[PDB]
């Protein structure tokens, strides 16, 4: 089965092509992670997945997406991964974090204690920033503070910190989040860009935040370790076209600038799209952003049916196959996935505690 | 769904009728137990089980099953519990432990590494102990050493100290493991106990290391918290009748000293055997039992298909369904099983950072 062929990429080696991405769980306390996120990654990583991407982790605290985010914006946070990253190693998956900032749609709520910006008499809120003071709208009615070159100048470094933490505690993968409408992804969008300064007004300088960061990155995480990020490639606004080609030239420039592997998204950026949603309708974009720009790619959306994640596969329209929610409803999903597919000794996915009794 | 109804036993309260029995999983250090079992617990109590009863848990370092099992023969060794105890509560499941000594099939090997008696020279083995110096047989051919009646009263304060220590971690429910033919079943039966002192040699006799064990044990743990027992009521050696009669009458000197809940097995107390496996074979034994001793039980094997455990707590066969195996596989069961008897919000079996993205 492809779903099972191990992956290699720089020092990394995947035991199966099974991602799972990366999944907010709106349970941290000023940033902090407790046992809710260790025995839930812990978890995860024994159900078999080759990687486990922790959640969208805040860069600083105004880039939470909610109060109940994830944060790597000082060394006590960091310390907090140390043990997690060490029971996901100890299960033989590979840990990875996403690394973010939320821009103008930070300060939320969580997605079921309402799921929209916090109110302004609220203890638990705060000013958002973005390229541009302009508000995403609908239940994201906050208009952000326009960022001056000092904020880019701070938050770049933030990024910067938030890597040097991620690698010295551990983490053997990175994906910057510049996707979902989130702070990268509105500095490449007209829609939320709208500077005209060094960061907005052509594609060059609409780029120039995300390649800016990619290469501050770059020199604090190891070259060993495989350096990615998310990316929304399209937005279903009715300028899909253009949007693609600018989205592959901007991934040619983070192939040459170190990028191992691109994680393919929808962006997210404005409210006003028509989204096909339906299983693995994202399967022939990641494959087009992998032929035309000649990066490795993942990306999900109902891949959780094992022959579909297998299909993507075979058609290389991905290299891994990333499946979330199936993994929220069953954790071994990697061990059912091996079953469906046929896998020989399947159980033995799981650890020997569990596969002993489940061979079949 | 009759799955999905509470039950309350003294002052527990089960939010379901779903219970996950004891599963050794063989990973413990000196009987010490580690972040195996922390996560393992933690994820299974929060898949939506109503009770988790830990694992066969030895009340002394001889009392182990292998190398690998857990104990609780020192408060260091309990003390280790406290944290998973209170994940457990954290999660909304009870936390119960099984407490346990192995008697003459102790000092095996894990199931994946032999699942046979040591070897003499094994730097890993010890002298089992039992009621007569007779081997299992087959696999566990080790003979034991003949209890004196010294050992007869020091393994009964052992399970004393193992309640009082199970108690003060913080466990809610407590079950003495009498079944599968380990110390106090091989006590039960003709089989393995030859004595002719009070021990052995009639009904009551064979009886009494069992309601002497159980009333010790009844004196330290609360009167407010369920306590049960596993015990083996036929062995399926052609003895069937006069076993299940007397098996029966044990069953309700348990309730008249106060015995809670009886979980309803097979004995396995020697290896010349015709156990007849199925899905639920064991529902109308235990209904058998329910009925004629007039004491809630609970049973298990291949309970794991929701319809046939909703099937069982319907005809009043069980009023708790063990589901095991099923667990290992997918320790979210509960929410499958939750979908497939169609019951309203499902998803919300599981905690909210689940919970909220599978409402279908
Ligand atoms: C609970 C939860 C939380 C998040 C997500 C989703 C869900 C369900 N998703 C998107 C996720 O990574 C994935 O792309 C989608 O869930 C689609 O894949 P599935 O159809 O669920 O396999 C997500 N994406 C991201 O880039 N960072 C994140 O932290 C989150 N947080
Ligand atoms: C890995 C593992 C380990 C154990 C068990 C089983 C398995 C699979 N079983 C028996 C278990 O509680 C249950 O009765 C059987 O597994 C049958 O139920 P299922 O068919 O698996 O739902 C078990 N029984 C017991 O009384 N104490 C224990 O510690 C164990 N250990
Ligand atoms: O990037 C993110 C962060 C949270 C989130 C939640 C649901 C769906 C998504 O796609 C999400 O994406
Ligand atoms: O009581 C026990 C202890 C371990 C065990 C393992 C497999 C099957 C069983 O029934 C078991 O029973």
């Amino acid at each position: 089965s492809a779903l099972f062929e191990p992956y290699t990429l720089k020092d990394v080696t995947l035991r199966n092509r099974i991602a799972i991405p990366p999944m907010c769980q709106y349970m941290a306390e000023d940033g902090m992670i407790n046992d809710w996120h260790h025995v839930h990654l812990a978890g995860l990583a024994r159900g078999g997945a080759g990687l486990l991407v922790v959640e969208a982790t805040a860069v600083a605290p105004e880039g939470r997406i909610t109060p109940g985010c994830a944060g790597i914006w000082s060394d006590a946070h960091a310390q907090a991964f140390v043990p997690v990253v060490q029971a996901i190693k100890a299960a033989g998956s590979v840990p990875g974090i996403q690394i973010a900032h939320a821009g103008r749609k930070a300060s939320a709520n969580r997605p079921w204690e309402g799921d929209d910006h916090i109110a302004a008499d609220d203890t638990r809120g705060w000013e958002t920033i973005a390229p541009s003071a302009i508000a995403f709208g609908a239940h994201l009615p906050k208009v952000p503070r326009e960022m001056t070159l000092d904020d880019i100048a701070r938050v770049k470094q933030d990024f910067v910190d938030a890597a040097r933490r991620a690698r010295d505690a551990g983490f053997e993968w990175i994906e910057l989040h510049f996707a979902h409408g989130f702070l990268g992804q509105s500095f490449f969008s007209e829609h939320s860009n709208k500077r005209t300064d060094a960061y907005g007004g052509s594609f060059d300088n609409r780029s120039r935040f995300l390649l800016e960061t990619l290469a501050a990155v770059r020199e604090v995480w190891p070259e060993n370790l495989p350096l990615t990020a998310r990316f929304g490639v399209l937005e279903y606004d009715g300028r899909d076209e253009q949007t693609l080609e600018e989205s592959i030239e901007l991934a040619r420039r983070f192939k040459a600038g170190g990028l191992d592997l691109l994680s393919v998204s929808v962006g997210f950026t404005i409210p006003d799209t028509n989204i096909p949603w339906g299983p693995a309708f994202m399967g022939p974009i990641a494959e087009r952003v992998r032929r035309e720009a000649k990066l490795p790619v993942t990306s999900a959306w109902g891949f959780g049916t094992p022959q579909l994640a297998e299909a993507a596969l075979q058609a290389n329209q991905l290299d891994l196959v990333s499946v979330g929610r199936a993994h929220l409803a069953d954790p071994h999903w990697a061990y059912f996935a091996a079953k469906e597919l046929g896998v020989e000794k399947a159980s033995w996915t799981l650890p020997a505690p569990y596969a002993h009794w489940l061979e079949r």
